[PDB]
């Protein structure tokens, strides 16, 4: 009997890979599948051919957003923000951006430690179970990032509440998520305007904007930035550490070692990200040329999807894929932060938020565990990243 072409993404769980991804990786490691608007797309799975696709700049985020282009999803942002990165650094602010969102300015990985603490203090005292998405990962990022940019603490949780729209894999445009980006740009227009905003990330663009060098960058682009990363950044490490607590919570041995040996922390959370399933799709290019990928010719305007955990579980490049091992000849090399031109700039940020994360948690509750059985988490369905709805655990 027919069936209809191979439709992505495969399934909404982050904690577990598809067996359908080996099968995919080894028969047809790029191959033709459906996305959730119709369009058909290339869906790359082998390490080798998503560093291609990666490196090869050809490959095009920006043009992903072109009038009539195939569409993995719709827009949930104008079609200029997806090339933010690029009209940063066309902008002169690349490195200004890069100092601000680094993890080594003085007193932020102590603010990340007292924030994790007060918050893990806080189910401590409320009593099992504890939901550590809502009231722990998630705060946890939020947190970090107004202290990031510079904005006040009180102002995260509305920021936040923008999110579970503005990062939804629709097939159609999203109503809020305009009603949300307005209001949000607006709020860091106001930012820019407060004087009391001094330090951070906005507290930075704030001066560049009034600096004869940055005149004529125009004030839509110092919101955006303002508004991207709050997004990207809040989203992408918070659904990180959170899934990354499943999959040390499903280890109790390398919970107790971790535990044990808190300097294996950082390798810990290196494997954690390399087995992390938190994006939900594959990352989308578009081809601006003919060019060969494996045993396809991918024709220009074709849409290209790089699946990360094809990359990433591939055992050609990570023997043993699915075990987390700390001492990996090659640890750092996953895509969990992509690769090449839009390799993520906030990646040593995610790395800190993750293990101090991690290292408070497990100092205050050495004995975590889920206190549902796994399958009765919630995975988030149609949303570019995989997250459970509650994670609720006990010590
Ligand atoms: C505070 C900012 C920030 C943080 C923190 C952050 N991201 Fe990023 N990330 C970005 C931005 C902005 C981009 C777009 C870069 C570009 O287009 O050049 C990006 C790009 C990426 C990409 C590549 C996307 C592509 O299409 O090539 C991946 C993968 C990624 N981030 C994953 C992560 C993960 C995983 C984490 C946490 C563990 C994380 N990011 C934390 C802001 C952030
Ligand atoms: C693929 C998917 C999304 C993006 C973006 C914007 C991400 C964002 C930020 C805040 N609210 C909503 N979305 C920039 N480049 C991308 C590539
Ligand atoms: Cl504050």
């Amino acid at each position: 009997t027919a069936t209809v072409l191979l439709e992505v993404p495969f399934s909404a769980r982050g904690d577990r890979i598809p067996d359908a991804v080996a099968e995919l990786r080894t028969r047809e490691p790029i191959r033709k599948v459906r996305t959730i608007t119709g369009a058909e797309a290339w869906l790359v799975s082998s390490y080798a051919l998503c560093t291609q696709v990666l490196e090869d700049r050809r490959f095009s985020m920006k043009e992903t957003a072109a009038a009539g282009a195939p569409r993995l999803n719709a827009l949930t942002v104008p079609p200029e923000v997806v090339n933010n990165m690029g009209n940063i650094a066309d902008a002169g602010l690349r490195k200004a951006v890069m100092k601000a969102i680094t993890p080594k300015a003085p007193g932020l990985e102590q603010f990340l430690r007292d924030t994790a603490n007060s918050l893990l203090d806080n189910l401590i005292t409320e009593g099992a179970p504890a939901d550590l998405r809502n009231d722990f990962a998630d705060p946890l990022a939020t947190a970090l990032h107004c202290k990031v940019l510079g904005i006040p603490q009180e102002d995260g949780p509305k920021l936040f509440r923008s999110l579970s729209i503005a990062f939804m894999s629709s097939a159609d445009p999203i109503p809020a998520a305009k009603i949300n980006w307005d209001r949000d740009i607006e709020y860091m227009a106001g930012i820019l305007e407060n004087p009391n905003i001094t330090t951070g990330l906005m507290g930075e663009l704030s001066r560049l904007r009034k600096d004869p060098a940055y005149s004529h960058v125009s004030d839509e682009l110092f919101a955006t930035i303002g508004v991207t990363f709050f997004g990207a950044g809040v989203i992408s490490t918070g659904s990180f550490l959170t899934t990354a607590l499943i999959s040390l919570i499903q280890r109790p041995q390398l919970r107790n070692l971790l535990h044990e040996k808190p300097e294996l922390i950082p390798a810990g959370v290196e494997e954690l990200l390399r087995i992390n399933l938190s994006f939900a799709d594959g990352l989308p290019r578009l081809a601006t040329a003919d060019i060969q990928v494996g045993d396809v010719l991918v024709r220009k305007g074709e849409l290209v999807l790089v699946l990360l955990e094809g990359a990433n579980f591939d055992p050609e490049h990570f023997p043993n894929p699915g075990s987390i091992e700390l001492d990996r000849p090659n640890p750092t090399s996953h895509l969990a932060f992509g690769r090449g031109q839009h390799f993520c700039p906030g990646s040593a940020l995610g790395r800190r938020h993750a293990q101090i994360g991690i290292e408070a948690l497990l100092k205050k509750m050495p004995g975590v565990d889920l206190a549902v059985p796994i399958d009765q988490l919630v995975w988030r369905t149609r949303f570019q990243r995989r997250i459970p709805e509650r994670l609720p655990v006990l010590w």
